[PDB]
């Protein structure tokens, strides 16, 4: 079997890669949890049996085959080069290889050939791209597509585990202590790393991550050009607005798109449903939309409210919601490593591509 | 001066059209509160006055100079020709008289001149419509508009106080006594009318208003028919996705639209800022765009994230954010009796344009 490392074991997708590890198919001889060395000595489970948890450092990863980073684009940035001149193929789930030529981004579903010729790093995708992906992968095989607009509703899981903390305190100090939303104090949204904080609670904060040059967030943008990688297409055009809601879990997603060729909208229905990853929850007449809440703890990717334009012959509307830890994260990396299993790919690479920093 | 009726005076759009009132300019002699029997004898403040509360009837309006409605289409249809013939003027806050070639659909701001013909019932737009078009009017001035598509973040409130008290037992039940949100009893959300009801908390309803036979929600249709009405213009292409979150008070909107010129965003930006009732909040520097929290108890609409599409040379993306209860509700109809007051056209109304029912 393999030996496979977390790490970022203790953080929020951290906790999720572990619990889809633990219900894997994959062949695992031995475990290892990986965090920053405050971390380092507690126990955290495995099935039943008891890890303790390591520091993360270049010289960790020998005897590893699987690596699933998780612990910020900083922390990737520094070992998972060390990772794969060590022999380990990594898993990232973090923005810092995904534009990286040398490094597949992948979502199975879509472009698991991407996978073959790895160089020892794959790159799991945004959470708010992965179930857009899944969704309009089977749209463009059949109709093309031309273009995407999308509007999000993001949970704040997305941020880690300190913004849902910080969301429900903040909804208690409202609704507990009649403290008005705009009088609470915030520490962590809309971006840890930016300069000014907003509360979340009964509020829509129109920011995920920092901004870029051209008055889009970086989440805005790596919708983006992440979606340009994955189906290998340029000509696709995306804009995106990225919006934070009070959701703790799943993303939610209004897409526009405009397909090359007219789609008919049961045509549409059918391929969604037929294709792996995507279920088709649009029934109207009994009001069946997907939903964030019943999304929660489901690897698979929810579709509805699918309907053409008004006005636009080849323009469809729809709603996409999926869990933002699992298929936007956990799951789409153990889903990789699966499909690294299945197809041999689970071995050293030979030439280092990544610089050591 | 005026004998001034509010009809639905002790529901959610009602107690803004109270305070609405009370900080209005308006000659107001006699206030009267006008709802249904099991709220008639009770007694609200009028500033420091003690006023009974009414049954509303077809022989309540007698001596009445201006009626304000928001006590639903039914109350509306019922009771609002009544005061026609009585000699009243009617502000409607209901979706029934919108479409009707006799009704004015009034934002002041942008066909206050609409007014000046009216036969007794003035139309307020739906709450998710008019701060679009306060956002929107400037833009189509100097540039035109070909398409809107818009993607709503609609709050509670919209749905009347039973939708907000529900809101708040649902969130409690989970944040304080740990309940799941799928295993949350929901009572009227989406919409109270239809036959299935879903928990809000954390979660994001991609319904508002029942479904029509294209599979567009009712609330979707209403924002796309409005705004052909109020901008008088049938040739813009308008497509909307209505979703509620999990907000009190104050709508937002991702909106997308694409002018016949093209419109350089610096000058869209001062357009928007140098029209009434449009606040320009847009400096993403310092993380200054539109919030829910923010914009309760404003009368204005603010309007940020302003951006060009990254692929359509005609294309602008938008965040567009006000009280719904305000601009949406309350404020506009108290804003358009005011207006009416300006032109000298309270009034009776020689000709009954419609039925009794
Ligand atoms: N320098 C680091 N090396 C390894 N792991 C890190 C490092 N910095 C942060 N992490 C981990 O990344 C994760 C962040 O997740 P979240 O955003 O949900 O909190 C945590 O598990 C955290 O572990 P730790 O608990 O040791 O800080
Ligand atoms: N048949 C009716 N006649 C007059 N007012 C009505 C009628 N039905 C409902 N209303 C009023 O419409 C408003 C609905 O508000 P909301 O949507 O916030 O609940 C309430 O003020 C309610 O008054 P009442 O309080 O007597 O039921
Ligand atoms: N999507 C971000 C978190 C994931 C950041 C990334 O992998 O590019 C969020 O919701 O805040
Ligand atoms: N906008 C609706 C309520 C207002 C219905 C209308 O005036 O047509 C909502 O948010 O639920
Ligand atoms: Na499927």
């Amino acid at each position: 079997g393999y030996t496979v490392a977390v790490v970022g074991a203790t953080g929020a997708v951290g906790a999720q890669m572990i619990k889809m590890l633990e219900e894997s198919t994959l062949p695992i001889d031995k475990i290892r949890y990986l965090a920053s060395a405050r971390s380092a000595g507690k126990s955290l489970k495995f099935k039943d049996q008891d890890i303790t948890i390591e520091e993360t450092t270049e010289t960790a990863f020998e005897g590893v085959d699987i690596a699933l980073f998780s612990a910020g684009s900083s922390t990737s940035a520094k070992y998972a080069p060390y990772a794969v001149k060590a022999g380990v193929v990594v898993v990232d789930n973090t923005s810092y290889f995904r534009q990286n030529p040398d490094v597949p981004l992948v979502v199975p579903e879509v472009n698991a050939h991407a996978l073959d010729a790895h160089n020892g790093i794959i790159a799991c995708p945004n959470c708010s791209t992965i179930q857009m992906m899944v969704a309009l992968e089977p749209v463009r095989q059949k109709w093309g597509l031309d273009r995407i607009i999308v509007s999000t509703y993001q949970a704040v899981s997305g941020a880690g585990m300190g913004a849902i903390l910080e969301t429900q305190r903040e909804l208690r100090e409202v609704l507990n202590d009649g403290v008005k939303p705009c009088d609470l104090h915030a520490e962590i949204l809309p971006s840890g790393g930016d300069k000014k904080h907003y509360p979340i609670a009964f509020n829509a904060l129109p920011q995920i991550d920092v901004f870029t040059d051209n008055d889009y967030t970086y989440e805005e943008m790596k919708m983006t050009k992440e979606t340009k990688k994955i189906m290998e297409d340029d000509s696709i055009a995306v804009s995106a607005t990225c919006v934070r809601i009070p959701v703790l879990s799943a993303h939610s997603e209004s897409v526009y798109i405009e397909t090359k060729e007219v789609a008919p909208i049961e045509e549409v229905k059918a391929a969604i449903a037929a294709f792996p990853g995507a279920v088709l929850e649009d029934d109207v007449a009994h009001q069946i939309y997907p939903q964030a809440i019943n999304a929660v703890g489901s690897r698979d990717t929810f579709v509805g409210r699918i309907r053409k334009d008004l006005d636009a012959e080849k323009g469809i509307h729809m709603w996409v919601v999926s869990d933002n830890l699992l298929k936007g994260a956990a799951w789409n990396s153990v889903q990789i490593a699966e499909t690294l299993h299945e197809r041999g790919l689970v071995r050293p690479t030979a030439e280092l591509k990544f610089e050591l920093k």
